[PDB]
């Protein structure tokens, strides 16, 4: 098992690694191995290229065995050029080659994970800003792309050209020469890691600074009123300025340290060039080398090199990378709270019941709601559940839905468990009207069509007119196009509460749920929307959750829960003649709206 | 002056007293040692090929092997320590330039920010945070990359290209020399419009990225919507189909890099070649050592690597630029509201306000007052209402000048408001507005903020005074608690609260409720009212309410219609008129039964 292992990088690649060759496609590994050519071919004819320019100052210098050496030099010079152009050429074609397979690896990546993030468990509770969670996955997916491609097409080419330049100069040199130019290569590594780090952490603080400086600036400019209205305009100024020059300092010492990487770098390198140089020169003066072999050593050093003047900033990206990817991965490996048993079956809704059976739950183990809980919703029946503040009605839904499972007890609906049928069948058999209902990002129409997969215009025109939201969007001058939410028109209470109605109604299921559906109304739009639920809940099993009782009061039946149990059971008359609970609760309830409508 | 053809150019000569300060001798004292820096390292780097040059003509004559080893060995010395020189200037001008670069960057984007405070209320700033710090971001990183690449890649560049014209002039060609300005001639003008392309590419990959990672997020935020519609796959599919398109946008962007890059190689490899090949055979004919060889090579290598990343600085040039013009143009926006020259403070010592056939609207299509005039005497109580077209919306935003009459004028005490410094006529008046702002800060930030200099004795004299104070006891950190987001949540309530503190720190003659009471619930409301009263004590206040029973206490109530003052008197009074305002009444009343009804 590749996941029994340390927690490193090469874990992580590891685990990336079936991305890029993936097994199933063969059109993508094609392009792996053409890319792959790409990078030998390009790395042959850079380390060509010099050999072509040395011989070029040879023939210009030992004229004695390839004359005309005029005709050689030449041969030679045009070798050279045409083998820089070449190398440009090949590289480009990796690259192009290349790009696909990144950009398909990552966005399978990504598929994994937002498959993976949809079955994970609601107590992860992915209520957050949009914002927030954007610039996180910009900064990830821009982090993760920059690693990939410095590790494919800087770190890799560059071990292939400096195990390359060993061999060679092994073979032609020496090899005192190679030592040097190892010896140099690991200093230079090191040096840049080690500067590297630190100078990572200043890049940190600023970027910290500048966000404090660029908040203070926005929160500023958003409240202009108020800062017209206290004359606070200097005060502002003065509170930016301070900000602001704390980010220069930051700024300026961050810039420094890359100053000093540099030199560093530069330092480490022309020591090895110096040397390489004057050894070859000195061989030269023995007879032993030519003076091309000067030419071919410093262009073999610089051509190694340059790759490696970037390595700080390679750095600080593939380690964030391997991150942020280490990251991708652990989500991937978080374990699922609830599946579907082994070759679940499909729920089979015949006669639409619905059973509470002893059901124990919390939504942690130390917290239990409901202690036993146990009722049957008659098919075709209309049922609400309330209860005091302790009475667990807010889980039933969540329940229902199979967002979570019972600690003890089950559910099931028309006599099938509903813990061992698939859950998407299951959820075809729920309709939900939520007390605060969320639109997406996109047109009025495309938010009820949500409601069924293929869903016609004739069905959401069907379903807007079910809801009484069709005279409303007509007069829209954009209609069903007319994009809603955030960024979007805003919409009433009434108006999204009727968009849910229209989208269960497009879901068309044989039971449906009202979870504190009118909670969130004022009272006219309360009463105004409650007809129309009356109506959409008409040849279903509807189970209605709700605080105030009056909403509910004209059910078949009522649940009244206390304490996580079944307390009181009956229509609204019968439970006011018990003088029990559900009276207590209904007195008080009359006696807080009559305070209220005193205030005038 | 600005008097100019409006290009990078004139940006640039804007810019330019900000590098070159006149307030600050050290960042001129910067300035000349960075371009000594950067005067040096050119220089070093075009000797060191010589230096190189002469090493390989010493081991060509190079007759025999006697005095040439020391001398090659002393020039190939010479070019390793050049080539760390030229390293060294190089960081050293980056390193001596870099807080100039930072100040003057800072100073402009400070200037920018002062005037966008002289500037119009009605530049609508109306915005998401995330937007604005967004856009401010990629400007700031926009600006500072531009001034990089042009002060320490364009320019010094544009040194080396000269001084490489010259030095081939006098010593070959000058063949050479044209060869080579033609080469560069072509990169430019292909790397550009290549460029503009791939801009365009670049822009579409950017949306389209964009607009999957939204489809993404948008549903991971409604986890619940998902899985109430079982649409997992549907989503997913959504996101895929994105996600695609992008990946197909990123492929094109980058294929178009790859044609740039072998267009480059091609220009250089081809004036490398002819270069080249002409050099050596001017050698052949003893016109030319075979060092020269290696010396052309170097010059043109060291040349065109600068310009090998030139797309992307021209591009970024570009933007930096428009986004240092736009800066200019804020700059230079004219503002609406200015106190008259010589304007004296204004001076309260009776605080009446006055409206004298005002009028107004925001905009000269819709006219919104159409000569409003009433007088407020100093010390009552007042409230300002009227049915949906009165214009009492204006009269705050009127009052602190945040636009002037088109016609008629405002007068507190006996004094026009506009013939008076804008700070002195703030500091009278006071505030509470519907939606009350907090500032990301803390709770006592936010009262004290009232007035400049305010302590913490007074801050809890406001916060008794607007009945916060208990609040504020029962928090762990007390007035230090962080509020705003991400800080504690208040209540509507307390937030209003917050705001009535925080006039009451300024202590001002006059105070205005703006709709104050608006945004909160019926208890909230009753429950601030007693407060606002309190409050009221000895200033003039003014209070513009929708809802005519929580000013019915009032002293006087002056009711708009249509942009003029159609009636004023006493609840009684009004009520007895049997006028709008009774009409009104009657209205809000039996709304207020009618809710109550069901
Ligand atoms: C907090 C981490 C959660 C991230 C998981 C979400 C995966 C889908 C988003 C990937 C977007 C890819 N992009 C930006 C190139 O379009
Ligand atoms: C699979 C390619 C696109 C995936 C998006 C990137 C995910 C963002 C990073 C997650 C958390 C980062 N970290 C470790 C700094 O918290
Ligand atoms: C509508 C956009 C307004 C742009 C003008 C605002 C300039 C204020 C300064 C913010 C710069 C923050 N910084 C430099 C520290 O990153
Ligand atoms: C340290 C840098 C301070 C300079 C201020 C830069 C803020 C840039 C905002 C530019 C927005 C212009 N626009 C509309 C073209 O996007």
């Amino acid at each position: 098992n590749p996941k029994d292992a340390r927690h490193d990088g090469w874990q992580t690649l590891k685990r990336f690694l079936p991305y890029l060759w993936p097994a199933d496609n063969a059109v993508l590994r094609r392009r792996v191995v053409g890319a792959i050519l790409m990078v030998l071919l390009g790395k042959a004819t850079t380390l060509a290229l010099p050999f072509a320019y040395k011989k070029a100052v040879d023939a210009m210098t030992l004229g004695g065995g390839a004359q005309p050496a005029l005709t050689v030099a030449l041969a030679f010079v045009l070798a050279y050029a045409l083998g820089r152009f070449s190398g440009v050429l090949f590289d480009n074609l990796r690259n192009i080659v290349f790009e696909r397979v990144g950009q398909d690896a990552t966005r399978h990546l990504a598929e994994n994970v937002f498959a993976r993030l949809h079955k994970l468990s609601l107590r992860f509770h992915l209520a957050r800003r949009t914002g927030e969670v954007t610039k996180v996955i910009e900064r990830g997916t821009k982090s993760i792309d920059t690693m990939l491609y410095f590790l494919l097409f800087n770190i890799a080419p560059t071990v292939i050209e400096l195990t390359a330049v060993i061999v060679i100069f092994w073979l032609n040199f020496g090899l005192g020469l190679v030592t040097a130019t190892i010896l140099a290569v690991i200093a230079y590594v090191w040096t840049t890691r080690t500067i590297t780090e630190w100078r990572t952490h200043l890049r940190e603080k600023m970027n910290r600074l500048d966000g404090q400086a660029l908040a203070r600036a926005v929160d500023s400019l958003l409240n202009y009123e108020t800062v017209k209205y206290f004359g606070a305009e200097s005060r502002e100024e003065a509170r930016y300025a301070s900000a602001a020059r704390a980010y220069a300092d930051a700024a300026v010492k961050s810039e420094n340290s890359l100053g000093l990487l540099n030199i560093a770098q530069a330092l480490i390198v022309n020591l090895l060039m110096a040397g390489a140089m004057a050894w070859t020169v000195y061989g030269w003066s023995q007879g032993k080398l030519t003076v091309g072999d000067l030419v071919f050593v410093n262009t073999y050093l610089t051509q190694l090199f340059r790759p490696l003047d970037m390595l700080g900033m390679v750095y600080r990206t593939i380690r964030q990378g391997l991150i942020d990817m280490a990251e991708m991965f652990r989500l991937i490996d978080t374990h699922i709270e609830v599946a579907d048993v082994p070759n679940a079956p499909a729920l089979v809704v015949n006669r639409p019941s619905v059973t509470f059976d002893n059901v124990v739950f919390g939504y942690d183990r130390d917290r239990e709601i409901l202690h036993g809980l146990s009722f049957e919703v008659a098919a075709g029946s209309r049922v609400a559940i309330v209860g005091p503040s302790g009475a667990g009605k807010s889980t039933i839904a969540r329940l229902l839905f199979r967002f979570y499972d019972p600690w003890e007890g089950r559910i099931l609906i028309d006599g099938q468990d509903i813990a061992h049928v698939t859950q998407t069948s299951l959820r075809a058999a729920l309709g939900i009207v939520p007390q605060d209902s969320v639109l997406f990002n996109d047109t009025i129409g495309y938010n009820i069509a949500y409601g069924r997969d293929g869903a016609s215009r004739a069905e959401v025109d069907a379903a807007a007119k079910g809801a009484a939201i069709a005279d409303f969007i007509a007069r829209l001058p954009q209609g069903y196009d007319t994009e809603v939410g955030e960024r979007g028109l805003k919409l009433s209470g009434g108006e999204k509460q009727r968009v849910a109605i229209a989208r269960t109604l497009v879901k068309n299921p044989p039971i449906l749920l009202f979870d504190e559906a009118t909670s969130a109304l004022d009272t006219r739009t309360e009463q105004d929307i409650l007809s129309t639920m009356r109506a959409v809940a008409s040849h279903r099993t509807t189970i209605s959750i709700a605080h105030r009782l009056s909403t509910i009061a004209d059910s078949d039946t009522i649940l009244v829960l206390d304490q996580g149990r079944l307390a009181e059971q009956g229509s609204h008359l019968d439970l006011l003649r018990r003088d029990g609970l559900y009276a207590e609760m209904w007195a008080r309830q009359a006696a807080e709206s009559a305070e209220v409508s005193e205030a005038a």
